[PDB]
């Protein structure tokens, strides 16, 4: 329904005296529902991107609202959206970008949910549980892990909290991806495994080269210095559609039906094929998720301040292992190179990975200690290979969803929902009434 | 008995990838005792001075090592000793001094925690129990809250992890203080109460500040500008006997018998006496602190890195709230006054406190959810008004020391220990071996 956008002052450095400064944090509040009498507060621990978007997109915090006679609060972390610490000048150098880590966000978190108590008559003593989803999730998971005494549990849908240095295994998420479109359909996976091959091929001549943009439909003439990026971008199309593999059409980044891979495999499907024809039914796959509702003339392969900012912090403590095996998965061989990846971001940034950091600040798989969190995760979405998928504790338990994709249970109610999802939707209101409960009986 | 003088390459700023400054952090390390088969790891969180000093002093550490088949590892606190960041500019400016911060402290303690699994074989896989006294201890009961997942729990030893905003009173410290003056002889209290406005009399005229000047065997001539600092150091020794209150001998900071307040009780202790005679009894008692094996020749009322470090530290992030009365302490009325506080924070450093951080990052009263933390306090310790005296849970738990003064506890058994120190030295050994015996079965 509708919310009110407000704002916060923060100061800009929580971790040093040196820097004084201060700027304006934006949240939203949604107060329908809230009971002053013995009710609760669902905060959303935002993640890379803008506030409204993910209030926009979180159907389970309304759709949860009245059942929990709570108050919705979506807080924007810092560098995204409107709430960035140096204005225009905050991706300007090293320098403004400092303050920019997981701390000073879950720091800015601790005194948001300070400030609402103080603020808002009858908040002072009611219960806050902390939302969040991807990384958001994880933001959740660690803000209950670090200041338990602001949150009393969180619900942590799709957090890859242990996609980490030799934690699990740099091969799973594509292992997961190629799973997917294996299990959607005959000789899917096979198709694709094929086509690299088939690419390289036509790459070497200027014929092939001109046959290859026509065949993909592609904006621009494609030249051989250019094939490494073709195929990084038909990667990244498998491995987006792996994340919204949903029950139900959507138009998240994408005008899309329902069971988007099992529409594309239906153009794979036959094995029986020349290198030719399996490029063809390459594209046709292509255009189900770039073209689905007749948007485009033509696919472009090029393609902001969301992406810096993550980029920023994927160069810096969020550095997640990933490699490809064409063996467990159905794409061509990359090993995991930190050196590189390290250079790369000293490039474009100054700044050089720290790769065990999140380890040592958050624990890694030694958790133990810590309650009160529900941990979600989708059978599809490639994310839960670095996820918590069996239960830590009888308080750190996981739940999954058989046919759920990246964070399912964070959306709004369909009708095309299978069991899988409703029953764990409902494991975790069990769970935060459980929290609210134990809370008021102390 | 013997040790080994170490040290660790440590990242400036744990908070920030803007600089990649690192130093030498130093510590020591004490194997005698230890077993790499299935034994320990002591680990003592440095605090505001040289760890030899602390390694020096902490008896109860070496006299449990055998006991607990331990490691010794004393870790230096950042700014203190040989672990200065920047070397002789760590003080210079609030640029160089931005990281002295108690979140850098047990990152680096995270750290070093790292590398001693990795370097030293056999403790890679044994657990790790924090030790601390005074800031010490706040530092170690901290490091649980924080890092569960370095240290299975912590002896938290007379550290006032409360001593914040209004989590406790202004006054509890210097009422504690007069509590173990009135305790310790009849009259003891009332005719320091009296001495103030005696001091007060006598700064009026010339010929009074003459007197005063001789009957206190002062150094330096007082004027009537020095009275306010020649109170504040005659209240700064009653302050320092409370912390140094006992059951034997000692050479601490000074020189000084068993039961030093008994002692200087028995040169008060006669109500019916002038104002000029009540200053010479309060002199007898200044001269068992000052020169008690006749180690002066005047009592000189003026009076280093260590200090600067700890001023630092008590303008930024631990401002702990002081005031007295006169009602329920023996003390002329002072408020605590922030405003006044701050002030004088930005004119030496160019900083100014913020006195709710350390709530919002630790939590306060608010942490109920940890485990594994035994908290204890002397009774006589001015510092218990600020710590944990009842349980809070089955693991996080309080021990009280009758005829305890500043942690008695972590000190080298003596003979004259009362039966309240070593009852409580041992269930301190009792709960950690409890955790120790839990790691190990599971
Ligand atoms: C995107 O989808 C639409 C419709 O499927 C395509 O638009 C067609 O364009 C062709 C040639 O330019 C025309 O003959 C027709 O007007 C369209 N067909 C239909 C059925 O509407 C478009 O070309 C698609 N594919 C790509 C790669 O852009
Ligand atoms: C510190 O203690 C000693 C001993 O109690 C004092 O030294 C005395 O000095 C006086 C005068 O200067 C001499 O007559 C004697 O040599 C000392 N007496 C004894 C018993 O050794 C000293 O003055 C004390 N008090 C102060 C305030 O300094
Ligand atoms: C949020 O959705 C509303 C309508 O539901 C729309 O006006 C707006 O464009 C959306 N904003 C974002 C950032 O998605
Ligand atoms: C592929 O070819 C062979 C024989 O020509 C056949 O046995 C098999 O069923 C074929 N499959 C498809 C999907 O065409
Ligand atoms: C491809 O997309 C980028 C990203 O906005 C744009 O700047 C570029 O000019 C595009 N070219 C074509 C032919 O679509
Ligand atoms: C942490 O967990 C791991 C694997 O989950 C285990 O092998 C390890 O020894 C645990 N704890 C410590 C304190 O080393
Ligand atoms: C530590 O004690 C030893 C002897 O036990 C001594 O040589 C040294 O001066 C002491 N150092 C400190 C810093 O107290
Ligand atoms: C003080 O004086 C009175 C009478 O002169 C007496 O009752 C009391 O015991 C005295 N106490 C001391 C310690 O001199
Ligand atoms: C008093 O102590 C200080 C601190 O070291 C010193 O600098 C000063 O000159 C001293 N004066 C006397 C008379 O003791
Ligand atoms: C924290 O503890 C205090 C006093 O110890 C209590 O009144 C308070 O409401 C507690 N928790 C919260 C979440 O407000």
């Amino acid at each position: 329904k509708n919310y009110s956008v407000l704002y916060f002052q923060q100061k800009v450095d929580h971790f040093g005296f040196n820097t004084v400064k201060t700027f304006n944090q934006r949240y939203l509040v949604a107060d329908k529902y809230w009971k002053k009498n013995g009710g609760s507060i669902l905060f959303y621990t935002g993640n890379e991107g803008d506030i409204i978007w993910f209030c926009n997109n979180t159907g389970f915090m309304w759709d949860v609202a009245e059942e929990l006679k709570a108050m919705l609060v979506f807080a924007e972390h810092r560098y995204y959206g409107e709430s960035l610490p140096f204005g225009d000048n905050s991706f300007k150098d090293s320098r403004h970008l400092n303050f920019l880590t997981s701390e000073q966000a879950l720091a800015d978190f601790a005194e948001l949910i300070k400030h609402l108590k103080r603020t808002i008559p009858g908040a002072e003593n009611q219960p806050v549980i902390a939302i969040g989803g991807s990384y958001g999730g994880m933001l959740a998971a660690w803000f209950r892990m670090k200041y338990p005494h602001m949150v009393v549990g969180a619900l942590a849908a799709s957090a890859p909290i242990w996609q980490f240095e030799d934690l699990v295994p740099c091969g799973v998420f594509m292992k997961i991806v190629t799973t997917d479109f294996r299990k959607s359909g005959p000789h899917c996976s096979e198709s694709i495994h094929r086509s690299w091959d088939a690419i390289n091929r036509l790459s070497n001549t200027g014929s092939g080269l001109q046959w290859l943009t026509g065949a993909l439909h592609l904006c621009s003439p494609l030249t051989s210095q250019d094939i490494q990026h073709l195929k990084d971008w038909i990667s990244e199309t498998w491995v987006n559609l792996a994340m919204v593999d949903y029950p139900y059409a959507s138009n998240f980044l994408q005008p899309l039906p329902a069971w988007p891979i099992k529409v594309v495999c239906q153009y794979l499907k036959n094995p029986n094929v020349s290198d030719s024809l399996l490029l063809q039914n390459i594209f046709q796959a292509l255009n189900v998720y770039y073209n689905y509702s007749g948007q485009v003339k033509c696919l472009n392969i090029s393609e902001s301040l969301g992406t810096l900012g993550w980029s920023y912090q994927a160069c810096t403590e969020v550095v997640m292992p990933f490699c490809t095996n064409g063996v467990d998965d159905m794409f061509e061989p990359h090993s995991w190179n930190l050196k590189e990846l390290s250079d790369d971001c000293f490039q474009q940034w100054g700044v050089r990975p720290r790769p065990s950091w999140i380890t040592t600040m958050y624990g890694g798989k030694n958790i133990s200690s810590h309650t009160n969190i529900v941990f979600s995760n989708g059978e599809l979405d490639p994310w839960s290979g670095g996820g918590v998928t069996k239960d830590i504790t009888d308080t750190l338990v996981a739940v999954t969803i058989s046919e759920g994709a990246h964070h399912l249970d964070l959306r709004t109610k369909n009708a095309l929902d299978p069991m899988s999802v409703l029953l764990a939707r409902s494991l975790e209101v069990r769970h935060m009434k459980n929290w609210i409960r134990d809370f008021y009986d102390s």
